[PDB]
């Protein structure tokens, strides 16, 4: 059988998974179905500092030239009327106590996506929550201090993790999605998940962040690009200066950028103050899992277009997560 329930399972998918089905069975809704939560991918990549930076930082001996951090690629499935179906999908970037500052204990969510069929209607923007609270949640127990959030709501015709989305099923507006995730951070909150969270401008200014060296620099990230275009842009203006003298700050640039879009950026503590400082290692019980098709989005994606694999209604995606099954439980096994 090439089931959701039958992918291999992990602590953090069962402890995902087992959180979404308590608040399911404490709503007692007729049309609520069983969810599976699997981790389909996890390994260790490293993130390396962009030219400008390393220039800059890195061959001065004040910055490691990279970060080892482990990729996760987790998905959540509904089984309703005995038929699986896949609606939700995640990659998270954690980088451990062995980590160099400023990244040490560290996650980064990459992206997140989803395909709004979940059963009931009612219920669905509730179970993404406990989704992303429960990781929250397990990270903290773990020993990762804090979390790190984009709000970046996908470019027309853009899908981050599910080929084809139903045309009908509406893309937030970024003050939206900030919304979105500000909910579910108050519910974090509420439950002493969260110690308390704020957007990057208000942190950075809060730690006394003085140099760039200090942000915390994570793959694919805003930031790394922002401080790549930044430190050209000092090149430049630097260039303008010989030509002035006739021989042709990072800091005050960052923080400016950070002031502008700080809405879209959330900073989450988990673990403030003192607790943090005298934490044991990281060690993260689940092994290593290899698949080549879940390391990072562009692999499925290129699937589901060489197959046809669409996410636009509820029998297509239900069609196309039993091809995805198929694909990750062979892939698997040999
Ligand atoms: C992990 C990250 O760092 S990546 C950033 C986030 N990822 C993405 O944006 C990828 C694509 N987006 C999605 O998958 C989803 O929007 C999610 C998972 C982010 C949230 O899904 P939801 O819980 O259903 O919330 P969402 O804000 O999309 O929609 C909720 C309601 O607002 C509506 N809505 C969404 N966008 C709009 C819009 N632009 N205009 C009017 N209404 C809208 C929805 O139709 C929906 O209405 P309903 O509840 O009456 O059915």
């Amino acid at each position: 059988k090439f089931s959701a329930k039958r992918l291999p399972s992990t602590r953090l998918g069962t402890f995902l998974e087992n959180r979404v089905n308590d608040f399911l069975r404490r709503q007692n809704h007729p049309e609520s179905g069983e969810v599976t939560v699997r981790v389909v991918h996890a390994s260790d990549k490293t993130v390396e500092v962009k030219p400008g930076m390393k220039a800059r930082f890195v061959d001065s001996g004040e910055m490691a030239e990279s970060f080892p951090y482990r990729t996760k690629a987790l998905f959540a499935f509904e089984e309703i009327d005995g038929v699986d179906l896949c609606f939700f999908g995640m990659h998270v970037q954690e980088y451990g106590s062995d980590c160099p500052p400023p990244n040490q204990r560290r996650v980064y969510i990459s992206y997140l996506d989803s395909v709004h069929f979940f059963r009931p209607k009612c219920l669905r923007t509730a179970v993404y929550h406990e989704i992303l609270i429960g990781y929250l949640e397990y990270v903290k127990k773990l020993g990762y201090t804090t979390g790190h959030i984009w709000a970046c709501p996908p470019s027309e015709g853009d899908d981050y993790i599910f080929h084809c989305h139903p045309p009908d099923q509406k893309i937030p507006k970024p003050k939206r999605l900030q919304e979105w995730f500000k909910k579910m951070l108050d519910k974090a909150v509420s439950e002493r998940i969260v110690h308390d969270y704020k957007d990057i401008f208000k942190q950075a200014t809060e730690d006394r962040l003085t140099s760039a060296k200090e942000l915390p620099y994570f793959e694919g990230d805003f930031w790394p690009n922002v401080l790549e275009e930044s430190i050209k842009e000092l090149e430049q203006e630097e260039e303008e200066r010989k030509r002035e003298e006739n021989t042709s700050d990072l800091s005050q640039k960052l923080y400016a950028t950070m002031e502008k879009h700080k809405e879209v950026f959330f900073v989450i503590r988990l673990i403030a103050g003192p607790a943090a400082n005298s934490l044991p290692p990281i060690v993260d019980p689940d092994p290593l899992i290899p698949c080549d098709l879940m390391d990072g989005r562009d692999a499925f994606l290129t699937l589901a277009r060489d197959k046809h694999l669409e996410f636009s209604s509820l029998r297509r995606a239900q069609w196309s997560t039993m091809c995805m099954l198929v694909e990750l439980h062979t892939q698997s096994q040999d």
